[PDB]
This record gives C-alpha cells, structure tokens and sequence, in this order.
C-alpha cells in the first residue's frame, strides 16, 4: 500500500517557489504538524539519476541531523510529482535580515560564515555536495536576532537537472565554482561558494561582477578577483587570507570546509571592530536590484500563464455549456476548474478535489452563473499577488522616495533580469517620448507588459 500525501496533509499556504518547484507550507491532518513541503513537477524537472539512486539517497538524508540543515522528514510520489516534506522556518532570507539592521561587523560574518562551514563540514563527511549554494539557500530558523542559519537544498542537485529558465536563474552564475562550469567537481565547489559570500558580506559587491549572466559566468571562469575597493581598507588581514584559500582555482589546492573552520579569522571573530557602514549600504542595493529583476519575471511570467489559462478554461466552459445557455452550475464551474488543472501543471496550490472546491467558493463568494464572469475573477486572482509584489519590489528599491527609477538602474536591471538592451530601450522609447530618461512605476509596468507581447 504505497502511501499517498494529500491523504496526510492538507495545504495552508504557498510559501514560494525555490529550487526545482514551488513550496507549500502544510499540516498533517491527524497531529496538526506544520511542514513546508516542497513539490517537484516530474514535467518541468528531469531526473538525473535512476529512481533507485534517489530512493537511496532520500534515505540517508531522513537520517541526517545537523542544526545549520534542514532536516528532512518525508518523501511522496506519484504519478505526476514528488514531495518533499521538511522543517518549516520563519525568519526569511539571510540576507533580508541583514539589510534590516542598523550596524554590521566582522563579528557578525565570522559568526554567519562558521555557521555555514559547519553544516558543509558535516555534509561532506557525508558524502553530499550541495554545488547551489547562494544567500537564497540560506534561512533564519526563526524571526528573533540570535537564530540559527538553516541550509535549504542540500543534495537536490545531483538528482535532478537545473531549469534553463532567467526567472527561475536569478543570482546562481555569482557562486557557481569554476569547475563546475567544466564539468569535473566535487565537495571543494561548496566551499568557493562560501568564500564568494563571505566576500559579498565584508564589502557588499561580488567578487566576480558583469552586466549580464555571461559576463559573469567569464569573469568566474578567468577566476581574478581583487581587494581594491575603498571598503576593504577597514577588514582585517586574516579575514582576506581565508577569503583566498577558499578562492583557490584549483579544487585540489583550496581549502577544505573542515579546515577553513580552524583559520584564525573564525578562531578570534567567533569568540574594538567596527560597523562595516558602507557594505551594509552595498548589500541593500545588490539585493533591491535582484528582487526587482525577480519580480519582473514572475510578473511576466504571470502575465503569459493567464493568457494561456484565460482561454483554456473559456474553451472547457464553453464545450460545458450543453444548452448553449452561458450558465454554468456550482459543480460544473468545480468540474471545468479540475480540468484545468489537469491539462496544466502549475497550482501545487491545490493539491485535492476540496482545494479546488474552496478555490471556486472563494470566486464565487466575490462575485447557475454566467461562466465568462468567473473566467474573470478567478485569473485576477493569481495575478495580483505578482502584480502588487511588483509594485512592493518597485517601492523598495526607490528608497529614495523619489517615485522614479533612472536609465541607468534600469539598464541594471535588465541586464540582471538578461532582457537584451536594444529591446528594452526600444520599449522604453515607445513609452518615454518625453525623454525624461527616467520612468514612473506605472510606466515601468508598461514596458513589462510590452516586453511580453502584450
Ligand atoms: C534535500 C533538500 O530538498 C528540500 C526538501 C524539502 C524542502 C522543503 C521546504 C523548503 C523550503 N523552501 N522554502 C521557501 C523558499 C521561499 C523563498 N526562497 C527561499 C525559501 C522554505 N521556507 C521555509 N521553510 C522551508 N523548509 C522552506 C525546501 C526544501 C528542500
């Protein structure tokens, strides 16, 4: 009797999207148990090893217990997805939390970074690389100052191959070890990863910089990097030192995790040092940019998905429709609903038939009904939640409060975002006939709009 997961849990929330699918915060249905459970779409997301390979690596991995990973606790398949049931955390984003602060030291990374060497050290003795480490696998266990550092993703890469997709690319070319660009890697890839966000921590850029993923990608590739910016002068010796023994070009002659946990820069900063005011500064502008560049994707994105699901679910209503009446019922809306969801694979938001029953109550509650008034309400449904964190993501990289984004940050943006610079200026100029050189919020939506045929 193969056990299925909606007979065990039922969904809250969606939590977001990360790595290989979208994750759910759920509860089990008899001890009321929260997890976040990640759903991975056999479709979108193919596997690199054969299922006895995963079955046993899934197993090691209920068994793994470290408190800087996240612990694993269950695994579902069926026919379409697999489902990964993990340890919620609340405290978001590493990185989200340091912007938020007033004051950041050495003491503060040296703290951070031995945290993060310490769940490697323990994965690797374990044999599991994690290859995608980036300041987005990193979550804060809970919402309170002290809280310990959770790694997310942990050993998903060997199993299954990485979307194509910008949207889903954001932020991963600034981490990746040059090896891996190559080909032939092993465990020491994790710690070039650590040694670029450690880098990005004490001066707030990336080592390895470009307008563009492929440039990049080139620079990482070259493997030079420098210390010559003003903010370096304020960090200590020892913390460049570590620095470039986990920058080391050849795998063979880096650091390992293990032995990066006794360099003497860990040693005296984990156990007189000033505010590093100006990387603070850096860091919330590298990461305002990358939120927006990711919110201009999604909004996209959510854009074409409610164009293709827009007349999908019309056509099934319409076929539906037996009296030719435009009047659909309750269990017929319910019906045309689930048959969307079949041809489409895109709402891990509703797991069951009785999701989808609330689902349609919902749209119903807001509105035998007339089907193309439904149509309307339910797409609008999916939409706004990216269209209003646009305008969120808008708003905080403004922080100025100037209500206006230059040519310049925009041509950041799309650069990050990898829309071609031609064709952004090109939508810019049917826009901004003013030559402002500068554009609102509303008129930056517009060009999303347009840059996604519409
Ligand atoms: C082998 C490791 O593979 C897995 C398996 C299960 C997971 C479950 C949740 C999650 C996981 N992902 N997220 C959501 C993302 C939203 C925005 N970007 C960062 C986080 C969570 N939020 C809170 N608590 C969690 N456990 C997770 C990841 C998993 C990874």
């Amino acid at each position: 009797s193969t056990a299925i997961f909606s007979d065990r849990y039922k969904g809250q929330r969606v939590l977001g999207k990360g790595s290989f699918g979208e994750v759910i915060l759920c509860k089990d249905k008899i001890t009321g148990q929260e997890c976040a459970v990640k759903v991975i779409s056999k479709r979108q997301v193919k596997q690199k090893t054969d299922k006895e390979s995963l079955l046993r690596e899934v197993q090691l991995l209920k068994q793994l217990d470290h408190p800087n990973i996240m612990k694993l606790y269950e695994f579902f398949e069926d026919k379409g997805y697999f489902y990964l049931v993990g340890e919620v955390y609340t405290g978001g984003e590493l990185f989200d939390e340091i912007i938020s602060r007033k004051r950041f030291s050495e003491v503060d990374a040296a703290r951070i970074i031995r945290q993060v060497l310490s769940g490697i050290t323990y994965m690797h003795k374990n044999k599991i690389v994690h290859r995608d480490l980036k300041p987005e696998n990193l979550l804060l266990e809970s919402k309170s100052k002290d809280a310990n550092i959770r790694i997310i993703d942990f050993g998903l890469s060997t199993h299954f191959e990485a979307s194509k997709k910008m949207k889903d690319k954001i932020g991963t070319a600034y981490y990746i070890a040059p090896e891996v660009l190559h080909g032939t890697y092993d465990e020491k890839c994790d710690v070039w990863s650590t040694g670029v966000i450690l880098y990005i921590l004490l001066s707030g850029c990336p080592p390895f910089n470009g307008a563009n993923e492929y440039d990049i990608l080139k620079k990482v590739e070259k493997g030079k990097y420098t210390f010559e910016l003003p903010q370096w002068k304020k960090v200590s010796e020892s913390a460049k030192d570590l620095i470039r023994k986990m920058l080391t070009y050849v795998p063979s002659m880096r650091i390992s995790a293990r032995d990066a946990l006794d360099h003497e820069w860990i040693q005296t900063y984990t156990k007189d040092v000033p505010s590093l005011d100006n990387a603070i500064l850096n860091i919330r502008q590298f990461q305002g940019t990358q939120k927006l560049a990711q919110a201009a994707l999604l909004y996209m994105g959510s854009k074409l998905t409610s164009q293709d699901e827009t007349k999908e679910l019309t056509a099934i209503f319409h076929k539906m429709d037996k009296n030719g009446d435009g009047q659909l019922d309750r269990a017929e809306l319910i019906e045309g609903y689930k048959e969307l969801m079949r041809m489409k694979g895109q709402d891990a938001s509703m797991l069951d038939a009785s999701a989808v029953e609330h689902e349609v109550d919902q749209v119903l509650d807001a509105v035998y009904i007339e089907y193309s008034e439904f149509v309307t309400v339910a797409m609008d449904r999916k939409t706004l939640l990216s269209r209003e964190r646009l305008e969120r993501a808008f708003r905080m990289f403004d922080s100025d409060n100037s209500g206006k984004i230059s040519s310049t940050e925009l041509a950041t943006i799309f650069g990050v975002s990898d829309v071609d610079s031609e064709t952004w200026k090109s939508v810019l100029s049917e826009v901004d006939k003013n030559n402002d050189g500068e554009v609102d919020f509303d008129e930056f939506q517009q060009m999303l709009l347009k840059l996604c045929g519409n």
